[PDB]
């Protein structure tokens, strides 16, 4: 079969279709029109967008396809280097760092981070407890304060102190602007200026982290956090530790990857909850039932099953890292009808996969956490908000524990009002979030 292709613009092929504020949402609409697979051409390159479980289950075959670095990751690599997320599977530093860091996300591990997650969560709850009568909450803004601070602290014993500030840490300023620059390049001497902003932003991140690192190294203080592993750990395979250059790239990688998608998730979860008050009520009832002490235990967070389902349903509809790229390891045939050559690229459009009616049924647009009651019933590779195989999200357990803890405490401590009847507006960076989402929270007056 010859695959569908969306409208073209002469020499530019399909490229101008990505010249928009919301390219992922544009691609979802294109998938709606064209179906499970479509070719997308630009000057110099081609990729194929996949939307069905039927074809994505094959794309996820690691014997046939490996992770590809999208043009976007490639631009990010300019400051994330060969950190885990921006490295090729075949680079020595990918396997090394992967082996050395995996244990920092073991069960013994989330247990060790729990206390510090609670430290930041409590700061969130106290902020909301201290609001005056008719004030409101800027949701993603506050969720980003929480997720950033949580990775900074749990990961490296560094306090960004986001809740003591109105404006951003000088890191995010440097960081967001870099990502901004990074994204922007997607479409482009007129341009000598952004480069200096870029190199300066880059300089901000490195100098901090590089001190964050030799600061620790010298004092020699005794920890067991992420940094501790990046500094002391040895890859069982090569027997080698990471060097200081890669260590810094990992910190930059985790700070970024370790908060933006997580803030998005919390923001979408709260949005779906206020839009579906019966679901909010069911989740609030679990929170009250389970969280019987002033602050949650690790064991209690594990018992917030319905909260966990709410979070998976939010990831179904709006996975906050909405796409990942692959390349063919050898010539192969996709789905029995699409011949591929070695090197050919695929893109997995996760929000479309999560709307495949053959898997989820007709009601795919409805928010129903109960879909996740029996996870064993879900076919392979049908739900993929954390990517695939050995290149899947190493931070998955960290993200879900933090989100479940925080949303649990939120539902325990406040009732929520959608006071503006907020109209969902999804802003696209490298991730997704509901821009301008606000709520009012009424305290239940339960002390910490
Ligand atoms: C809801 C929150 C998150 C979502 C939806 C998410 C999503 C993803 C996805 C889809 C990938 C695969 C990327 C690709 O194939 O190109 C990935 C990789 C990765 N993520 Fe996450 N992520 C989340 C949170 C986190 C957190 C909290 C951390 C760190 C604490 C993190 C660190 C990483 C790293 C290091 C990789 C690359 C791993 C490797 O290739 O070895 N992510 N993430």
């Amino acid at each position: 079969k010859e695959m569908p292709q969306p409208k073209t613009f002469g020499e530019l092929k399909n490229l101008p279709l990505l010249n928009t504020d919301k390219p992922v949402q544009a691609l979802m609409k294109i998938a709606d029109e064209l179906g499970e697979i479509f070719k997308f051409e630009a000057p110099g390159r081609v990729t194929r967008y996949l939307s069905s479980q039927r074809l994505i289950k094959e794309a996820c075959d690691e014997s046939r396809f490996d992770k590809n670095l999208s043009q976007a990751l490639k631009f990010v690599r300019d400051f994330a280097g060969d950190g885990l997320a921006t490295s090729w599977t075949h680079e020595k530093n990918w396997k090394k760092a992967h082996n050395i860091l995996l244990p920092s996300f073991s069960q013994q591990a989330m247990k060790g981070y729990h206390a510090m997650m609670v430290d930041i969560a409590v700061q969130l709850v106290q902020k909301w407890e201290r609001l005056n009568a008719d004030e409101h909450i800027e949701v993603p803004e506050d969720m980003t304060r929480l997720t950033l601070d949580t990775i900074g602290l749990c990961g490296f014993n560094y306090r960004f102190n986001s809740f003591y500030r109105d404006q951003p840490h000088p890191f995010i300023t440097s960081m967001v602007r870099a990502l901004d620059e990074a994204m922007n390049k997607l479409q482009r001497p007129a341009y000598d200026e952004n480069k200096r902003q870029f190199q300066e932003d880059i300089k901000v991140m490195n100098d901090l982290v590089d001190k964050i690192i030799a600061d620790r190294k010298a004092s020699g203080e005794q920890s067991d956090d992420l940094l501790a592993h990046m500094l002391n750990g040895k890859d069982p395979e090569t027997g080698e530790p990471l060097d200081d250059e890669n260590i810094r790239y990992q910190i930059i990688t985790f700070l970024i990857a370790g908060h933006e998608t997580t803030s998005g998730l919390l923001s979408f979860a709260l949005y779906f909850l206020v839009k579906n008050p019966h679901v909010l009520q069911k989740a609030a009832e679990e929170a009250a039932r389970v969280l019987v002490d002033p602050v949650p235990s690790y064991k209690q967070v594990k018992q917030l099953k319905y909260v966990g389902m709410v979070l998976n349903e939010a990831l179904r509809l709006w996975p906050t890292a909405p796409a990942f790229s692959l390349y063919a390891k050898e010539d192969t045939v996709l789905g029995g009808e699409y011949p591929l050559e070695k090197g050919d690229e695929l893109m997995v459009l996760i929000p479309q996969l999560h709307r495949d009616k053959t898997i989820w049924g007709d009601d795919v647009e409805e928010f129903r956490p109960e879909r996740f009651e029996n996870p064993s019933a879900i076919p392979q590779h049908a739900f993929k908000p954390f990517g695939n195989g050995q290149r899947a999200c190493i931070g998955q357990q960290f993200a879900l524990h933090e989100a479940t803890l925080v949303l649990g405490m939120m539902l325990k401590h406040f009732d929520f009002e959608d006071h503006t009847n907020y109209e969902l507006d999804i802003k696209e960076t490298l991730t997704l979030k509901p821009e301008g989402f606000v709520v009012k929270a009424k305290s239940k007056k339960i002390p910490l």
